[PDB]
């Protein structure tokens, strides 16, 4: 069988395929013709349907995995179209984790003679954080941070060592966010949650401006000014707050200039898209760093795909966390941010 | 001159007047002509203006402040009114506090020989918290909670004893959240806020419903269900999240159902008021649960004009508060819980 993957969420389906490329003239011969066409299909196409992508950047090539040689690919399609992936699957160990390994298990259950093996989802997660950090990317650091997050004429993407990872505080940022507590290999915990997450962000700026889709969302906020929605310290003293030491330029109240109505019909959609971003960011940043306060940890790695191609968000972490911390927390990105509980899936495979 | 104190926030002016009850036949005689036009304004009248509002029912009737005796009342207006007020008293020391008390200290400058001293917001929160906890509110419990909070064929407000208050963690819900942790009288802490708060919940659901004030707003809320909006974690599941003692009906995502076009078509204005109510309510009581763990601090007390005729949002936070705490901390909530800071500036009278 092939060597997948699987980690179906609540809005992004994400699978880890292993390519192999070690494949002898009699393993050829003996391969069944199904199974080629779906390497074949896979290898050969970047974009699957209307909905799925492979991220072809991501690539990990000649891993050795599983005693053999291969290419780690990395796709992903809505959960929305699921039905569409298992129907054509019915026209097989499948590790899969994510809640849909749970919703959808009877629906896997539809392929003959599949084996539909649940995974948890953070069990899931560390395993292929701490796998993928391991391998290296192609020989690059997985692991990134943003130097001088505070200065924008000197801000820059630069690698990361985790060659001793622990302990680390990992911020999943899904359709909500998950944040646990890595201690070892072997002891982690989910230190709390939120609600505001991806899927706030998503569903919130389609509400305020009618984009329909979360590239566009980005855009729109690339071009606002989230000051225009948003009251200030300065709104509210005049100036910095200076007794506790809170920046004028600080927000005092996400959205709170929109109670004035004179205010509400000068906003543009790109303002309202763009104060999305900012308060569900900088309520992510804060309850990060109240977490990492309370567990006593100072590396805070953020991944799930709300970070995928958004690099506002990013350097916004990277700038508050370092800030409101006082330089105490340093804030991580990991380049497959998206995948690491597709990865953790696969490497499951071992115990079936 | 008459006593009064003042805290003027980015949404609010809250006022608190003593109205003296013992004054003598020569006082009376004494008592210029101006001053009895204000006094007999301010308690002939409920309502000032087309704005202002004196809360009869949280008056403090005989109390004996500054060796006089008298009645405390309290009285509120939209901060975007001052100019009004300001040009009606042009038409005496102030003791101010909010961060007008900085942002138009040359406002009240415009009212001649008029001294005004600013006193810090969170020092004068403090001090009116606990006198009127300490003075009663006419015989009465200031603070309480609701017993078993979650069964409501039970919940009920219930009397809570302040008189040893320390520890305390108060969290100050105005148009943004302040959290401070109360050790003594005199050994208080900003710990940290939150941008997410009472001005949100207004901004957002004008935004997103029309409402046109705090009582609209909350009457959508009181009609809608949040769940046609909110994705929950029996959406992404398909029941509890088991390993992490997560029930189905907690939510995954805020606003994570809408990023569907046909859900964003069918969800009612009531539905988004309430998942407004919602988002916001649990962000602030997650947030203070974090801290009381931090500040290893188990009774938590909410004030600020968010909660003010809300007792949706004061019930889902005792509810939530217990719940996610698993009994550890207990939410509290006082009667005058948005006047403690224009209480705490009157007290600050006999220092100049
Ligand atoms: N193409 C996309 N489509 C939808 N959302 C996207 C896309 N790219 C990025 N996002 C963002 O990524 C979020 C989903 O991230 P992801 O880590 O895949 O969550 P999930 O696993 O599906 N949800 P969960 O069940 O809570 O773990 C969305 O809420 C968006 O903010
Ligand atoms: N009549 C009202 N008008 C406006 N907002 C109201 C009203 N009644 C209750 N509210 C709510 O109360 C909040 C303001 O509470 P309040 O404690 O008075 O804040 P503030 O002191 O004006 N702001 P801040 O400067 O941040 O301390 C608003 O954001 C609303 O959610
Ligand atoms: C005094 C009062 C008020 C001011 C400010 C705030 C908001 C606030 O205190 N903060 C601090 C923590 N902060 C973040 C952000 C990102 C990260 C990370 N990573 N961490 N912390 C958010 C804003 C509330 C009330 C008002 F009168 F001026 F309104
Ligand atoms: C696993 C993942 C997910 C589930 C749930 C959540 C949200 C979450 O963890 N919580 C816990 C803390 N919680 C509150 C609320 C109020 C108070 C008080 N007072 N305290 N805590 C908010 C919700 C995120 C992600 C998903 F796959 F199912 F999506
Ligand atoms: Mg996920
Ligand atoms: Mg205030």
């Amino acid at each position: 069988s092939p060597w997948f993957g699987m980690d179906i969420g609540g809005t992004l389906v994400k699978l880890s395929y292993f390519e192999p490329i070690d494949i002898t003239a009699e393993e050829e011969q003996e391969e069944v013709e199904s199974l080629k066409s779906i390497r074949k299909y896979l290898t050969s196409n970047v974009a699957y349907g209307s909905t799925g992508i492979r991220d072809v950047h991501l690539e990990l090539k000649d891993l050795t995995l599983f005693g053999r040689r291969g290419n780690l690919h990395f796709i992903r399609f809505p959960t929305q179209d699921l039905p569409t992936f298992i129907q054509m699957g019915r026209d097989t160990v499948l590790c899969a984790t994510g809640g849909g390994a749970y919703k959808f298990e009877k629906d896997f259950r539809t392929i003959g003679n599949l084996h539909l093996h649940k995974l948890d989802e953070l069990d899931c997660l560390v395993k292929g954080l701490l796998y993928i950090d391991s391998v290296s990317f192609n020989g690059q650091a997985e692991c990134y941070y943003f130097a001088n997050a505070s200065e924008p004429e000197r801000c820059q993407k630069m690698p990361f060592n985790l060659d001793d990872p622990y302990p680390l505080l990992v911020v999943n940022i899904g359709s909500g966010v998950s944040i646990l507590a890595v201690h070892s290999k072997d002891n982690y915990k989910r230190v709390t949650g939120t609600s505001l997450g991806g899927g706030t962000f998503l569903g919130l700026c389609s509400l305020l401006t009618g984009c329909e889709s979360f590239e566009e969302a980005l855009e729109m906020a690339s071009k606002g000014d989230s000051t225009q929605a948003d009251k200030l310290v300065r709104d509210i003293y005049g100036g910095d707050y200076e007794r506790f030491g809170l920046p004028g330029w600080a927000v005092a109240s996400s959205f709170g200039n929109m109670i004035y109505k004179e205010k509400r019909e000068s906003v543009s959609k790109e303002d309202l898209a763009r104060a999305t971003l900012v308060t569900i960011t900088n309520n992510i940043g804060s309850v990060a760093r109240m977490c990492a306060v309370n567990e006593k940890i100072n590396r805070v790695v953020f991944v799930g795909n709300f970070l995928r191609v958004n690099t506002l968000s990013m350097k916004l972490l990277a700038y508050a966390l370092d800030y409101w911390s006082k330089g105490q927390l340093k804030a991580l990105f990991l380049e497959h941010e998206g995948y690491f509980g597709a990865v953790g899936a696969l490497l499951g495979l071992p115990n079936f």
